[PDB]
C-alpha cells in the first residue's frame, strides 16, 4: 500500500534502492505513526530527521511539527523530495549526517541508515535534546541497553547509560521495509539522563579498545600506543580504582573514578 | 646553560614542569639549531609549532621565519611567553593542538607533547605542507617507519607510508630535556608523498582495530559493530582482495584495492 507508493516513485524517477549509503525504506504506515506518537510530536517541536528517503516519515513529521530539518546525503533523493512534496516547514540539508553541522532541535525522529547507527548515536548523546525516537537493527538496539558485565556491553552501551535513558519500545519485523533486511529492527526511545556522567572520550576509547582486558592492562596498552613511555605510567596506572574489573564490567560511575584519578595523576590533562 | 635559563624562568614564575599536559622541555641549544636547519627555515616560511613551553625553539623560529603560529594549551605559559618575549611575527594560539583549527603553514618545527604524538601525526599527514621536523619518542618514531609485515606496523605506519616520506634524522638522548624522560627521543623529518595514496579513515580504523586478524575476519568484525547485519555483507567481504594477508602485512596500495572493491560493492559510500 505504502509499498506500492514506493514502487511507483522508484520507477517514476528510475532509481533503485542503493544499499551503498543505506536504503531499506520504511513502508508500514503504522510503524511511522507509532514512532511519531512515541516522540509526542506537536506544533511546538523542532524535529531532526536523518535520511528522509522518499519522505514518508518526513511527511507525517511536517504535518505535526513547527519545523523539520532533514539531512539527506543523496542529491537525487533531495531533488525528488522537492518535486514530490510541498511542505512549508521542512528544511532539507544536503550531506552526510555524521559530518555536517546539526541545526538546533528538541526532538529526533528517524529511520537511521544502519551503517551510521554507531557514530550517529554518539553524536546524538552529546546533544541537548528532549527526546529521540530512532529505528535501529535489533542487535544494535540490544547493545545500547546492555548491562555492565554482559557479553555485549561495549563503549556504546556505556555512553548510552552514562548520558541517556534508553528503552526498546518495540521490535520491528523485516517485512516493514523495502528492500527487506534479514534481521528484525527495533524502535528505540532515548532521553537525556537528568544526572549525566560526562566521561573522557579518549579514556573510554582506550579502555574499550579491548574491553575483555582488566582495567590496568587496558590503560597501559592504550596510552603507550599514543606514543608515551610505559616506564612513565606503570606505577600510577597500577593504583587505578576498580582495578580488579574487566573493562566490560565497568559502570559509568566507575569509569568516572578512573578518569578523576588519571586527571589527579597528570595522565589526562 | 640553556638548562640554567630554564631553572631561572621556572623559579621566576614559580612554576614546575607538569607532566600532565607534557612538559619535558628541550634544553640543548644545538638540538634546536639542528631541527631548524633540517627544516631549512627561511624568511619566506610560515611555521607551525606545537607546545612552545618557555619559547626556546619558538624564539629561534621567529627570527628566521616570515611568521610563526604556536599552539599552547596552558594559559600560564602563554602569559609567560608574552611577558618574556617581544615577537612581531608570532601568533600564539590558545588551546589543545589536537582540537583547535590549524593555520595554513608550509613547515612544522616542534618538540611535540608525546601524549598527542599519534593524533598530531594523523592530522599533519592530512595537511598540505612542504616539510615537518618533529621530535617524538624513539619507539613512536620507529613505529612511523615500520615496514608492512613487521611487528610494530600499525595504522600510524600505514598512513605515514601512504601519505608521507618519513625519516629518522637522529636519536636524541634523555639528557636533552628537563625533566629527563627515561627513553631516548628522535628527530623525525616528514614530507608529503608526491603520489599520495588517499585511504578511507573508517576502513583503515576497521581493519586496524585488530591488526593481527586476516583481512576477511577484520572486515566483517568492524562493519557488523557499526550496527549492520553480517548476513548482509558476508559474501561481498569474502571476495575481498588480498584476503590471504593479515591486516599488519598490508601495503597502502593493497588497502586501496580493498577500498575500491568495498566502494564498488556499496559497503563504503
Ligand atoms: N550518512 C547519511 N546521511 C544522511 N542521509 C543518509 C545517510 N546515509 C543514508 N542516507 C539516506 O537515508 C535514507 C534511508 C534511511 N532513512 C533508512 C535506511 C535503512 N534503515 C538502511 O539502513 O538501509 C536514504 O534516502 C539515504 O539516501
Ligand atoms: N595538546 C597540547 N596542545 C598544545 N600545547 C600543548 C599540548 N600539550 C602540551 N602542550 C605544551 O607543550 C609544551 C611542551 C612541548 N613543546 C614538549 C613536551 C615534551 N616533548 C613532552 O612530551 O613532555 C608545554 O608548554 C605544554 O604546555
Ligand atoms: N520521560 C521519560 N522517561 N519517558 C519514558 C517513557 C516513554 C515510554 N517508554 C514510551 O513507550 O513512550
Ligand atoms: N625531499 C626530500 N625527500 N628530502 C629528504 C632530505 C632530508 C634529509 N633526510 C635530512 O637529513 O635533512
Ligand atoms: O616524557 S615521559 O618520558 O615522562
Ligand atoms: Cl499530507
Ligand atoms: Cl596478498
Ligand atoms: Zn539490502
Ligand atoms: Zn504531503
Ligand atoms: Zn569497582
Ligand atoms: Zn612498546
Ligand atoms: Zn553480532
Ligand atoms: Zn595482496
Amino acid at each position: 500500500k505504502m509499498r506500492d507508493r514506493l514502487f511507483f516513485l522508484l520507477s517514476k524517477y528510475g532509481i533503485r534502492p542503493r544499499d551503498s549509503i543505506g536504503q531499506h525504506f520504511l513502508i508500514i504506515e503504522d510503524v511511522i505513526e507509532k514512532a511519531i506518537e512515541t516522540a509526542n510530536v506537536n506544533e511546538n517541536d523542532v524535529i531532526l530527521e536523518v535520511g528522509p528517503g522518499l519522505g514518508f516519515l518526513t511527511d507525517e513529521l511536517a504535518k505535526r511539527a513547527k519545523k523539520v530539518y532533514t539531512i539527506e546525503i543523496d542529491q537525487k533523493i533531495i531533488e525528488i523530495l522537492k518535486k514530490e512534496y510541498s511542505w512549508n516547514n521542512v528544511k532539507i540539508i544536503q550531506g552526510d549526517a555524521v559530518r555536517v553541522e546539526w541545526p538546533k532541535f528538541n526532538k529526533v525522529v528517524s529511520n537511521i541508515p544502519y551503517k551510521i547507527s554507531s557514530p550517529f548515536t554518539f553524536k546524538l548523546l552529546k546533544t541537548d535534546f528532549e527526546r529521540a525516537v530512532v529505528m535501529y537493527q535489533l542487535e544494535f538496539a540490544l547493545r545500547m541497553v546492555a548491562k555492565p558485565g554482559s557479553r555485549n556491553y561495549s563503549r556504546l552501551s556505556l555512553m548510552a547509560q552514562a548520558l541517556g535513558n534508553v528503552e526498546i519500545v518495540m521490535k520491528i519485523g523485516k517485512g516493514a521495509f523495502y528492500p527487506r533486511p534479514k534481521v528484525d529492527s527495533a524502535l528505540v526511545l532515548i532521553e537525556p539522563r537528568k544526572d549525566k556522567i560526562v566521561l573522557n572520550e579518549n579514556l573510554v576509547k582506550a579502555l574499550f579498545q579491548h574491553r575483555r582486558k582488566t582495567v590496568p592492562r587496558a590503560l597501559k596498552d592504550s596510552i603507550h600506543m599514543l606514543g608515551v613511555s610505559k616506564d612513565e605510567i606503570r606505577g600510577i596506572i597500577n593504583n587505578v580504582p576498580h582495578s580488579n574489573k574487566r573493562v566490560f564490567q565497568l559502570y559509568p560511575e566507575e569509569v568516572k573514578d578512573i578518569e578523576e584519578y588519571l586527571k589527579k595523576h597528570g595522565i589526562i590533562s
